[PDB]
């Protein structure tokens, strides 16, 4: 049986999809700051799962962590391009900083997935306050790039005319601009022209952007971003509860071949990481993207270094 | 080849459900008067599902309903309890029959699921408009009582130790106070003290408050509201497209041996309700709280009749 934190529920689009997708016996808390929380829970307490799920609010996440094997990080401020980001990063690196040391405290075993933005930065804040904490364990770290994924799988569905559910792109890298690297090159059956993978680079590293436009500035992709996590979410849960053959993109501390954290194809299994598999064979556009986004990267990192050992 | 139409698409949980969940091949447009609404659907339009969705804001709801097979209304503001029912009712109504027009004549031969309450009255004043227009069809206006069946299988699940899956409790008459009436006596395998059917009605009848109250005054049911309209949206749609033996109870213009409209057991089939179903054999307390309710109903039906007929 799993128990799953969703720390910082929000409106609870994320917690809609647990409470109707997790495995019968699972428990689910959520925790936010927003004093409405523990009603969130009640809402979702009246659909009809086999899933016990539990709210809380104010300064304290410990009762949401009590017993939590994966724990479910997208407090703060949702990421919303166009928007001026004055104070924005200060803001949510404080928020990931004070929320990991209370997992560090109550559940260090649990598998931690940083959805929080901006998560090349946010994941190596969360690694340094693991270590701090003596705690930290490489394999149970994850910032969770679904979103770019699915994004991916949709476009080339579009564009190829293919079913998007048959559709799985490889997306390496970063979660911030020209750090978003998806492996077009790789898709089977599927051969685009130079200017198509262009185009559609662009797209994927841009995609938020379409939302906020369409929104007339007035919100950014939290119902995606729900999705995306629920996605990864559930892929963590099947993992430890002993499921082969679970595969997802995320980022975490690797080998450091690129950056010191970095976003490949991971084998999930019972103790989080199973495998970090190869980024396989890369076209020349891709080589280059990558080696031309890795400054951006490592500077993204050492921000996040600095927040928590300055 | 099914599209629905969801008028009042509000945050988008349903919307989420439906996106995630309709048929590949299926169609989705939203419509809500808040200008982010356009927005909503393109955040909704990067999840990779054969799914369609386009998003309109505005004053006209045509551009969603062109082609619609199912309309499902949730516009306006939500009932929570302790409200000035008449607050609920001057702004409900008329936005009821604003959309109901604009369906009348660009869809009416659409299924149309009332969702905005008072369900009892915004259902009278749908068929009205409907008859006005000349394109009435009883077997095609439902009122959605959803969610008083999924909270009646979560209690009684709860309290009796079954799988919440396997549980599934008929209920009839209204949406509102003593007209929502679960026969528990119906419930196969089960059984109740008088104590537990009265304490089970009680909480049934007024569970919207749990919701209210754990939130401090400062929310209502709107994920548990999506969901149960999510189940009935997915039923209606799949009868439509020619699956066999899906029941679901609502609110509909019946053969008034209790009231004009009424929530029974209905089969549903490719042209909207194929049977409504006898509601069976009731217990003493059940046949009493039937009695009883007549009134309040035919209150409810009159009240809306009225508002389109005057």
């Amino acid at each position: 049986s799993m128990k799953v934190a969703n720390l910082g529920a929000g409106i609870g689009a994320l917690a809609l999809l647990l409470k109707t997708q997790l495995p019968s016996g699972s428990e689910l808390s959520l925790y936010d700051i927003a004093p409405v929380t523990p009603g969130v829970a009640v809402d979702l307490s009246h659909i009809p799962t086999a899933v016990k799920i539990k709210g809380f609010s104010g300064e304290d996440a410990t009762p949401a962590l009590e017993g939590a094997d994966v724990v479910l990080i997208s407090a703060g401020v949702a990421r919303k391009p166009g928007m001026d980001r004055s104070d924005l990063f200060n803001v949510n690196a404080g928020i990931v900083k004070n929320l990991v040391q209370q997992v560090a405290k109550t559940c260090p075993k649990a598998c931690i997935g940083i959805i929080t933005n901006p998560v090349n930065t946010t994941v190596a804040i969360a690694a340094e306050v693991l270590k701090k904490a003596g705690v930290y364990d490489k394999n149970k770290l994850f910032g969770v790039t679904t979103l770019d994924i699915i994004r991916s799988n949709t476009f080339v569905a579009e564009l190829k005319g293919k079913q998007p559910g048959e559709v799985e792109v490889p997306v390496i890298g970063g979660h911030s601009g020209v750090t978003i690297l998806p492996l077009l090159s790789q898709v089977p059956g599927v051969s685009f022209t130079e200017q198509e993978v262009a185009d559609l680079t662009k797209r994927i590293q841009n995609a938020g952007t379409e939302v906020v436009e369409a929104k007339a500035g007035g919100g950014s992709a939290t119902l995606s971003m729900g999705q995306a996590a629920a996605r990864f979410g559930l892929s963590l849960v099947r993992a430890l509860q002993g499921e082969q053959g679970v595969v997802e993109c995320a980022y975490v501390e690797g080998d450091g071949q690129y950056a010191r954290f970095f976003s490949q194809p991971l084998l999930l299994g019972k103790n989080g990481v199973e495998e970090r598999k190869s980024i396989g064979t890369l076209s020349a556009f891709e080589q280059n993207a990558l080696e031309g986004m890795l400054d951006t990267l490592k500077k993204d990192i050492a921000l996040g270094e600095e927040f928590v050992n300055k």
